[PDB]
């Protein structure tokens, strides 16, 4: 138990270890979305013309 | 009586002996069966990629 319980702390750790990495690259996916709102809100104004939505 | 009963003592000693020879190799079985146990524990988390659980 107190070996099979170290490892499971271990894989628990491994665990929150590999979550981090998914949840701090999903930051980056937040981070070019709030960009892309931002940006299709510009181009959704009809002052732009085609040379300014491309 | 008293000849026989002083090999029956010693015969009981050969025992003894015998028996832990037998008891003190078991004591490395249980020690091999607890890191087996561990490392089984820390390779059934599917964190572990495949080359990692070979």
């Amino acid at each position: 138990q107190v070996r099979g319980l170290n490892k499971a702390s271990d894989n628990a750790q491994d665990g929150v270890s590999l979550i981090q990495v998914a949840e701090g690259a999903l930051s980056e996916t937040h981070s070019i979305l709030q960009r892309m709102n931002e940006l299709a809100t510009q181009a959704a104004n009809d002052t732009n013309t085609t040379s300014d939505r491309t």
